[PDB]
């Protein structure tokens, strides 16, 4: 079913009076119907009400002809493409073919659908005959989702008097479903005085905390945040050498994240 | 397999040193191969002979890169497609001895392309194009032939019983169409002799050494069968002692030529 021909009954010789044929043609998923007309010699009327050929999907009329191509309603050159992977085309004759209209012969493919041009890839989309696939950009990770692009965030410790930590990429928009674990953990005695700086944007919601995007910061045994939005929390005074901040990443937005400094008071 | 991804070795780390991994790529017939990198970092080197990504085919080298996509003027394949001039492509990443600095490799993508044949024994009218072929179809009024390729026509359903007729190839003087046997009978009355006489453009294919290989007319008038005849010359008027006469027209599967033209005259 990548192909096919149709014809009106009795081609290329005059097409019999009171005939009604309808062919469906189905292909696969990923692709579309392409038809087009080699001949075409019917009888001219207003709004093809008389004798036409009838192109449609389940739910939708594309395209209705008639009329001589010679001297006229006609397809001409002209393809007609199915919007899915469906068309529906019915040929009518009426009660007298007087004149011998000649019919038409037509001629159907099925097309494949650039998904990448037409819930898209994160980052880069892959098109291939009868589907699609996406991937990342080096560095990154494809998520189960098989569409957005994580990454490793996990893979640190902060053990010196003072440093910066930063949503990956900051200033630049921040990977999605990501789950981001940074660890401070200075020498017993010191306390971890925490301050955000710079640009702060986590994706919020106006009415419900942080349903999407969020910071906690565990300390001794008691979680802060969730934070988000556009505004970073107050400087926090912790009473602990050990710090956890996890920054969780949903799979959708462009924003920018965030950076902090720490310090020993 | 209409699609696919390759890595180097290790990636997205550096690759090992002294490694060599082929990969094979075979879709069906009707397609050919369209490759691309998303991601391409190797050592350079004079014709690329340290590391390297080499492309070919069974019996030719279609692209060898190296290099870093960073630093340019340089040997790294880019945005650029690769495509494969058949249904095979083979593709190995070789990696030296010496692997001093890191380079991360390459990320690949393919997948099989629609070869379009008749943009790219040709139909004799209309060829149309699909996925993974193609086939032939003729003008109205013309038949597809038993070699599913040129157009021929029905041009036998014909009987001349007047006095005087005109008598032509299909569509003359259009080129007449391939691959047809055309019958043409002239039957008068018994005492009728049919005299025949061709007229205007004379064009059947011929060969300046065989006899009317090709395309001719032959014509039986009694037991008797005249010509083959063929050329760009006529032959001379014909006066039968018949009542009857039987034109045979045969066209093979190639050529344009503009045919011929006779009437004929029962004396
Ligand atoms: C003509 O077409 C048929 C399918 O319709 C094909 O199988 C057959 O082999 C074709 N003839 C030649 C000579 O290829
Ligand atoms: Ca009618
Ligand atoms: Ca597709
Ligand atoms: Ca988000
Ligand atoms: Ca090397
Ligand atoms: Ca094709
Ligand atoms: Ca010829």
């Amino acid at each position: 079913n990548m192909f096919g021909q149709i014809q009106s009954p009795g081609y290329p010789d005059s097409y019999p009076s009171d005939s009604e044929v309808t062919w469906n043609i189905t292909v696969p998923d990923g692709f579309r119907i392409k038809l087009y007309f080699m001949h075409f010699n019917l009888e001219s009327s207003y709004l093809c009400e008389y004798d036409y050929v009838k192109v449609e999907t389940e739910d939708q009329v594309l395209a209705t002809f008639c009329g001589r191509e010679t001297t006229d309603q006609t397809p001409g050159q002209e393809v007609v493409l199915s919007p899915g992977s469906f068309m529906s085309i019915t040929f009518r004759s009426d009660f007298s073919n007087e004149e011998r209209f000649t019919g038409f012969d037509a001629h159907y493919m099925a097309v494949d659908v650039d998904e990448c041009k037409e819930l898209s890839c994160d980052h880069y989309c892959h098109n291939y005959i009868g589907g699609y696939y996406c991937s990342c950009r080096f560095g990154y990770i494809l998520h189960t989702d098989n569409r957005t692009c994580r990454v490793e965030c996990s893979d640190n410790l902060f053990t010196q008097r003072t440093g910066v930590i930063t949503s990956p990429d900051f200033p630049n928009p921040y990977p999605k479903s990501s789950e981001c674990l940074y660890t401070i953990e200075l020498e017993e005695g010191f306390m971890v005085n925490l301050q955000f700086e710079d640009i702060f944007d986590i994706e919020d919601h106006p009415e419900v905390p942080c349903p999407y995007d969020y910071i906690k910061i565990k300390v001794g045994p008691k979680v802060l945040g969730p934070f988000c939005g556009e505004k970073a929390p107050e400087p926090i005074s912790t009473q602990s050498h050990s710090v956890l901040i996890l920054f969780h990443s949903d799979n959708s937005g462009e924003n920018r994240g965030w950076r902090l400094s720490y310090r020993a008071a």
